[PDB]
C-alpha cells in the first residue's frame, strides 16, 4: 500500500507508536499507581492486539530504512520468530485482561516487554 | 495517557496517518483499478474502523499543537459532531465491506472521504 519505500518507515513508525502508546499507558495500572478498571483494560487491550498486528507488514521488500536494521530482511526467518514470539504474548497479555486479573495481567505485561526488548536488541537501529 | 502536550500530537499524528493508510489503500480498489477481494476488504475495514475511533482521545484538553486549529477546543460540540458523523459513516463503510457488495463499498467510502474533508476545511491548519 506504499507509493515509495519511505511511506513504509512513516506508517511502521507511527504503526510502533500507537501500539507502544497502547502498551506503555499500562504501565502505572500495573504498578499499581493507576486504579485497576478491568474492563478499561479489556477494551485497551483489544485495541493493542490490533495494533500489534500491523506494523509488520510495512517490513515488506524494498522498505530499508528508518531505524530498521538490515537484517530484518536478510534474515526473514528469524525476524518473523521475534514478531511472532511478540505477537503470542499479546494473546497472553489478551487472555489476562479478557480475565481480570491484575496479577496475571502484571505478568503477561511484563512478557511483552521482554519481547519488544528482545527485538530492538537485535533490529532496531 | 501522554506525559506532555507534544506526546498527544505525536500520538494523533502517528493515528491518523495510520488511519489515512487504512483508508487510501482501498482507492484503486473502488475505483476498479486492483480487484475486489470481499474477505480482504472487510478485513480491512475492521482495523480502519478501530483506527477510526482513535485519534479523538487525543486532542485532549491542553494539547493544542500539530496542525490542530484552536477552535477544535473552543467549538468542542462542533468538532465532535465532524468526529461523529466521520465515524458514522465509518460505520457505513463497515456495513458495505461486510455486506460484500462493491457498489455499495464505492458510494460508503466517498461519503468517509467527504467527511474528512469537511473536518480539515473547519479543525486543520
Ligand atoms: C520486532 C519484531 C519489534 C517488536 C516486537 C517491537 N519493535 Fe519497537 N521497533 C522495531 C523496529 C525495527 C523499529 C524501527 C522502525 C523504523 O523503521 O524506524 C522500532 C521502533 C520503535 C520505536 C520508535 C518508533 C518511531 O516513531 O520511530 C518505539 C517507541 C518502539 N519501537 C517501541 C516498541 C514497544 C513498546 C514494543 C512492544 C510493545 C515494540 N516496540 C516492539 C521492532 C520491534
Ligand atoms: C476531524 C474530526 C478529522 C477527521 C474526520 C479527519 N481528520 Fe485528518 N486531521 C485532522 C486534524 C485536526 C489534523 C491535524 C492533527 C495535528 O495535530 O497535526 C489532521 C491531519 C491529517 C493528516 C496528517 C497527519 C500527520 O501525520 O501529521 C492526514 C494525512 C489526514 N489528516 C488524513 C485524513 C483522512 C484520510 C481522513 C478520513 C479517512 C481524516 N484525516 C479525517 C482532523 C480530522
Amino acid at each position: 500500500q506504499f507509493a515509495k519505500p519511505e511511506d513504509a518507515v512513516k506508517y511502521r513508525q507511527s504503526a510502533i507508536t500507537l501500539m507502544a502508546s497502547h502498551f506503555g499507558r499500562m504501565t502505572p495500572v500495573v504498578k499499581g499507581q493507576a486504579p485497576y478498571d478491568a474492563a478499561q483494560i479489556k477494551a485497551n487491550v483489544e485495541v493493542l492486539k490490533t495494533l500489534s498486528a500491523l506494523p509488520w507488514a510495512a517490513f515488506g521488500p524494498g522498505t530499508e530504512g528508518g531505524d530498521a536494521r538490515p537484517e530484518i530482511w536478510s534474515d526473514a526467518a528469524s525476524f518473523k520468530q521475534k514478531q511472532q514470539a511478540f505477537q503470542d504474548n499479546i494473546v497472553k497479555l489478551s487472555a489476562a485482561a479478557d480475565a481480570g486479573d491484575l496479577d496475571k495481567l502484571r505478568a503477561a505485561f511484563g512478557d511483552v516487554g521482554a519481547s519488544c526488548k528482545a527485538c530492538h536488541d537485535a533490529y532496531r537501529k
